[PDB]
């Protein structure tokens, strides 16, 4: 008879009641109840519909209950959100990240022969030789069917001047929920979590001595921050995050929901990790920022800690409307950094001391 | 040496008397107040809508319209040359008129299986059953490619949640000028005015107890104000009007011309009744506002009076230049409420105690 | 065993729930086996694709026998639905003639069409005219159009025929058929029809009653819903159209029921397919008269009017070593006549008087 106070409890409650909510919803996530336009502190399951019609034009069989109970007597609220399923910045930071700098690092532009992207972090393989490289999104890194994919910065040789970074070695795709979350967050045989990743070691002839580990526009970042499923709920949802992109530069935002699910028509259930909406009714990211690091804003004057990377373009998928008298605002979807570094056995490099010593 | 134009009727027949030279090089013609230097004056005139207003140095005398016309009994009036061509709001009212409220009324969103529209008002038929329904335009109501077209609010069941309102009962199509105005306004055997409208009865099992007469943004409206065609010209032209729409919310405007006539290539001459332009170069209605009530803004502190409804959502039909320091601004066309209340015989409900009878 | 149409629609109405699960439509006719029609009454089930009964779930295998009230049984057939001629007749039906008649080209300001038969209202003034399809006759937002032959004055030389007076919209099956053919509150039997009176100043002396290319037709033939099944299904039909000219065909099925994703049930009356793997009407023959081929030295009798515009649309795909064939939909010209209360002037004596 207790109230949910962690992400695991809400995820288990949604798993118990997966069939009721999905009947008239375009998606479902777990977070904080949104009332009168801003987050409250009451845990709730956020269900996503296409329109919020007053419950006077709804038959009784379409009015979702506001309270659900799960295993062991855990209850939580139900909140209904109105979901929906090119302004490039010009500044001194975008120019440097697009290749007008003397060094490469996080937020820099990485390109293939066909698509652009954004450099993520500078990572390290935890096993074997422990080569040095970087990690990004495979939708900009791996072309489905050319046999080899090479990395160039800023542009490929067939499009402009650039240098050859490396080749894709390991790439990730949708994985089962059991390995990712550790629980059965659903009643479907085929539930996959989309977490793109790509480890590209630097070439043996590369000039790696002109790379940096500090984030341009954020300063110095700390060690990676893992997301625990049984921690207080106000530790992930409702916090302040930032991003450095090649197209939009430094942008700020906040975390709105966790564990977004889509349920395509063919029957496969796809989970999306994080939901980020920009601040001051701005956009958190453009299209082309896929790969940029997502870092929590420093609190009580500590070192900011990356918590994930941007999946890609969410404008095509749609936007969301927070209860207000203003127009809808788009969102941004992320991926957990911890279980994307564990699945690839990668280590975050924050300073040059761990870079110089491990380049041997 | 005679009398000057001083009203709408019998000085609009002056255009009928001279409908031979007016439309040779013009896209249309209306009657109202002369516009000079961008402001509306008080001299009655006949506005001539051309697609390009050049200075009188590059015109042969053939296409130079005179500034004075004559009619029956020695009546004269001026001639005006006007340049004339032929994304919803996000606020709280817009949200309340699309299903976020607990009541329905004028300005509410009414939808069919294909189109979108706005609720006109709450009405009663003056004979027979006397059931309380509502009225709108038919470009949203009727379809002749379906036997039944039903109304849902906010959305049809095949597009989203909603409630069933009713079906179309009466919708008079384009109607001739003789019964509408009374005068033979034109020398064309086939002259029609597009008085689109549709009376839609409420469902038998529809909850009446959740509908209202409040305009939701104008306050309380009075009895319908008929456009009497024997009053001075300063009774319709130049007054302030307003509307409530599902897309554009609540806006305001002014009346510039009356009885705008349009002739197509096939030969049929079509009259449009009311010309409205926005204030401060703002728009008066978006696309999807067709069927919204047009209400005169009340002066001297009386109750506002509805005088018409919006014909169609304008984005393609209308652009006119008033001043030579700003770009063209679109206009909105309306239909008289009071002769559309006669061919669709009705009675407007203005209080909440006329809903319980 | 059913031996008529009346008890053939009744079984489908009784079993209109299991059939609609995996079908694009349903009609009543004769069983088709190996590409030819048999003499066994059956119910045609129009699926999107034919597969062998081994890649199908047990609930997706439609039974071959259904029963209805009164202990009457019928077979079930599964069909695979897939929902200008240059001659001297096409020229004479397009404006080169010295007279107007059946099969002539009639045009509105927007669309083209085809004249049907010369008709006469049975009450009131009894003034002559003609009847055709309203998707040519009526422009909806302008009810009473003017009729011109061959072309409107804004498109070419022509003469003014008249203006539409009465037009037929969707009709419910209660008045049309008589039986409640369907357990659906909204079942519509949308028979196109439009009587266009001739103008008072029309010459009328240049109007014929013989069908160009068929000769002299007899009186109209009504379709009785309870008769021997080989009286309508399996017969030979023909037409005279403005676009394709004379063309022969064969009636395939009766009372076709197509569906739309709105919940409202519709009905189509007559199914016709071409002969020798040809097309029955290409485009613009909407309104052409459907006439049974003369049998045993008789006079051909009109039995329907083409709905039209179903060549670049519906294909009657067969699973017997060939490409899809085109089907044409028609409407019974006995009830289109009755509910508009008209006649059929078959000879010159009834036109003059
Ligand atoms: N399937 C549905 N589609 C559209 N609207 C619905 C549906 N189900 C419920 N609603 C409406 O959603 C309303 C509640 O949204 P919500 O759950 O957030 O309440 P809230 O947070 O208290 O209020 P607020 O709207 O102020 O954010 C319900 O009370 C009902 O009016
Ligand atoms: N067919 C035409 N096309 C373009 N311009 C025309 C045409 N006919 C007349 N004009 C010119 O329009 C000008 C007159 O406009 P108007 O009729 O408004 O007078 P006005 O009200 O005194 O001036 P304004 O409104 O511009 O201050 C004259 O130069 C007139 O010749
Ligand atoms: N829903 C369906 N979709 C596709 N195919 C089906 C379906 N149901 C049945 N079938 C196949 O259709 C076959 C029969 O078609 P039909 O009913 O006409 O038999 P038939 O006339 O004896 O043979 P023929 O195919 O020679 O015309 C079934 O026996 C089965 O093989």
């Amino acid at each position: 008879g207790q109230q949910a106070n962690s992400l695991l409890d809400l995820m288990t409650i949604r798993a118990f009641h997966s069939k009721i909510l999905r009947r008239f919803s375009l998606g479902t996530a777990v977070g904080f109840r949104i009332r009168k336009g801003d987050l409250t502190d009451i845990p709730a399951i956020l269900v996503f519909v296409a329109r919020k019609v007053h419950k006077k034009w709804l038959n009784p069989a379409q009015c979702l209950p506001a309270i659900l109970e799960g295993p062991g007597g855990v209850w939580c609220d139900v909140d209904v959100v109105e979901f929906s399923y090119k302004e490039q910045m010009f500044s001194e930071l975008v120019d440097k990240l697009c290749g007008s700098d003397e060094c490469i690092g996080s937020g820099s532009q990485v390109a293939s022969h066909e698509t652009f992207g954004t450099l993520g972090a500078i990572v390290k393989r935890r096993t074997g030789n422990k080569q040095v490289g970087f990690l990004t999104n495979h939708h900009v890194a791996v072309d489905l069917d050319y046999p080899n994919q090479k990395m160039f910065h800023p542009l490929p040789p067939n499009l402009g001047p650039g240098v050859y970074l490396g080749a894709v070695e390991r790439a990730t795709s949708f994985i089962t929920d059991d390995v990712w979350y550790g629980i059965y967050a659903g009643t479907n045989p085929e539930t996959f979590v989309r977490a793109d990743g790509a480890f590209i070691p630097f070439a043996d002839d590369f000039d790696i001595s002109t790379v940096t580990t500090v984030v341009r526009g954020v300063g110095d970042i700390g060690d990676v921050k893992v997301i625990d499923l049984q921690c207080p709920l106000n530790s992930l949802i409702g916090r302040q995050v930032c991003k450095v992109g090649r197209s939009s530069g430094h942008t700020t935002g906040t975390v709105m929901a966790y564990a977004l699910e889509y349920n395509d028509e063919k029957g496969i259930c796809f989970f999306t990790d994080i939901l980020v909406v920009g601040e001051n009714r701005q956009t958190f990211d453009l299209e082309g920022d896929s790969g940029s690091l997502i870092i929590l804003t420093s609190q009580d004057g500590e070192k900011p800690r990356p918590i994930g990377i941007i999946w890609g373009g969410t404008a095509n998928r749609g936007r969301l409307k927070l209860t207000s008298d203003h127009g809808p605002e788009n969102w941004t979807s992320g991926v957990d950094l911890g279980r994307l570094l564990d699945r690839l056995e990668l280590d975050i490099i924050i300073t040059n001391e761990s870079l110089q010593d491990a380049v041997q």
